[PDB]
C-alpha cells in the first residue's frame, strides 16, 4: 500500500482550516492591526523572505531527499500558526511571513518526491493521482473553512486552532518512505552534453524565450495581485461580524475555475501554437482589465463583483500555465527542465521584489492598496500591447 498513502498524506495535509481568514484576523477586533502596518510593513516581508529561502531550499531538498524538506515544511506550518495565536507585535508578523515564505519555497518537492519514489513505467498513473489528491485537499480546505465560519458561528480564535490540530497531524503523517537514490544532481548513482551544450541548443527554439519571459513577468504580477487581494476586500467592507466574510467560498471557487481551465487547455497546447502571442495578449488584456475593476470598485454592497473579478483573474492565469510548461518542457530532458523551471522562479522573484520594495514598501513609495492596484492593471496593459505589438509583427 504505497500509492494510497501518498494520496492520503496529499490530501491531509493541504487542510489548514483558516488560510482563508488570516487577513481578516489580523485586521479584527483580536490582533487590532491597521491596513497600513498590515500592508506596508508586513506583506513586503513575505517576498524578500521566500527570495531568500528559495535560494537555499531548492539545493537542499535534492541533497537531504524530500522526507527532511516536508517534515521542515510541516514544522514551518505549525510556527506559523503558533504565531499567529501567539503574537502582538509586527516583529512576531514578520516572524510568520518568514515562515510562510519557508512554507512557499518547499511547496515544490512534492512532485519530484512523486517522481523519483514511485517507479518508470508506473510514474504517470501515479503522478495524476496524487495530482487529483492535492487539488481536491485545498478544496475541501476552504469548503471546511466557509462551512465554520458561517454555518457554524465559531470565531476566528478557534478556527486557527482547528488549523494547529490538522497541522500537528499532518507532522505526525509526515513519517513516510525515504530513497536510496535522487537520480536527479546530488543523489544520482552515475550529463546532457554538459547540461550546458544541453541548454544552449534548448535556449535556441523560438518558443522557449517566449513563454518563459511570459513565466517571469506575468506571473510576477500575478502574485503580487494574489498578495495584496485580501486587504482589498476589507477596505470595501469592514465587516466585524465573522460569519459574512466569503474568502473562503472565493478561494474554493477560483480552485474549481482553476481546475476547469486548466483540463480545458489541455486539448489546445499542440493546436493553437502558431498564435502563441494573440492568445497571451487576449489574456493578458483580460487580466488587467478584471484588476481595474478590482481597483474601481468602492461600495460596500457591490463586493460580489470583488469576489467574483478574483475568480476570473485566477481562472485566466490557470489556462495559460499548462500551455507554458508543455512549451518550455517539449525537448528537454527531466533533468534540464526542473532547472529552467528554477530559473524562471527565480527570476519571477527578483521583479516581484523589485516592484515591492519601489511601491510598497515603506521604505519606498509606501501606497495604499488602490493605488497599488492601479499600478498593477498599467503593468498588465503595458504587457499586452507589447504582446499584442510583436503578434501584429508576426503578421
Amino acid at each position: 500500500h504505497l500509492v494510497c498513502y501518498l494520496c492520503f498524506y496529499g490530501f491531509m495535509a493541504q487542510i489548514r482550516p483558516g488560510e482563508s481568514f488570516i487577513t481578516p484576523y489580523l485586521l479584527g477586533p483580536d490582533k487590532n492591526f491597521t491596513r497600513e502596518q498590515v500592508t506596508n510593513e508586513i506583506t513586503p516581508v513575505l517576498s524578500y523572505s521566500y527570495l531568500a529561502v528559495l535560494v537555499p531550499v531548492f539545493l537542499l531538498t535534492d541533497y537531504l531527499r524530500y522526507t527532511p524538506v516536508l517534515l521542515l515544511q510541516g514544522l514551518s506550518f505549525v510556527s506559523v500558526w503558533l504565531l499567529l495565536l501567539l503574537g502582538h507585535s509586527v516583529a512576531h508578523m514578520q516572524l510568520m511571513e518568514l515562515f510562510y515564505s519557508v512554507t512557499m519555497a518547499a511547496r515544490i518537492a512534492y512532485s519530484s518526491y512523486i517522481f523519483s519514489l514511485v517507479r518508470p513505467a508506473r510514474y504517470q498513473r501515479v503522478a495524476g493521482y496524487s495530482r487529483a489528491a492535492v487539488l481536491l485537499g485545498v478544496f475541501t480546505s476552504s469548503v471546511l473553512g466557509q462551512l465554520l465560519v458561517t454555518v457554524g458561528r465559531v470565531s476566528f480564535s478557534t478556527l486557527n486552532y482547528i488549523s494547529l490540530a490538522f497541522l500537528t497531524f499532518s507532522v505526525v503523517l509526515a513519517l513516510f518512505l525515504k530513497r536510496p537514490k535522487r537520480s536527479l544532481f546530488f543523489n544520482r548513482d552515475d550529463v546532457l552534453a554538459r547540461m550546458l551544450r544541453e541548454l544552449g541548443d534548448s535556449l535556441r527554439r523560438p518558443q522557449l524565450r517566449l513563454w518563459s519571459l511570459w513565466w517571469v513577468f506575468n506571473s510576477a504580477g500575478y502574485y503580487l495581485v494574489v498578495y495584496y487581494v485580501h486587504i482589498l476586500w476589507n477596505e470595501v467592507d469592514p465587516t466585524t461580524n465573522s460569519a459574512r466574510v466569503y474568502n473562503g467560498a472565493a478561494d474554493a471557487a477560483s480552485t474549481l475555475l482553476g481546475a476547469i481551465t486548466s483540463f480545458a487547455a489541455g486539448f489546445v497546447k499542440i493546436r493553437w501554437a502558431r498564435w502563441s502571442k494573440l492568445l497571451i495578449a487576449g489574456v493578458t488584456a483580460t487580466q488587467a482589465g478584471l484588476v481595474f475593476l478590482l481597483a474601481h470598485t468602492r461600495h460596500p454592497s457591490s463586493i460580489w463583483l470583488c469576489y467574483a473579478a478574483f475568480v476570473l483573474f485566477r481562472g485566466s492565469y490557470q489556462f495559460l500555465v499548462p500551455i507554458a510548461t508543455f512549451q518550455i518542457a517539449s525537448s528537454l530532458s527531466k533533468e534540464l527542465c526542473a532547472l529552467v523551471f528554477g530559473v524562471n522562479t527565480f527570476f519571477a522573484t527578483i521583479v516581484k521584489t523589485i516592484i515591492t520594495f519601489i511601491v510598497s514598501d515603506v521604505r519606498g513609495l509606501g501606497l495604499p492598496v488602490r493605488k497599488q492596484f492601479q499600478l498593477y492593471s498599467v503593468y498588465f496593459l503595458i504587457l499586452s500591447i507589447i504582446y499584442f505589438l510583436g503578434a501584429m509583427l508576426d503578421g
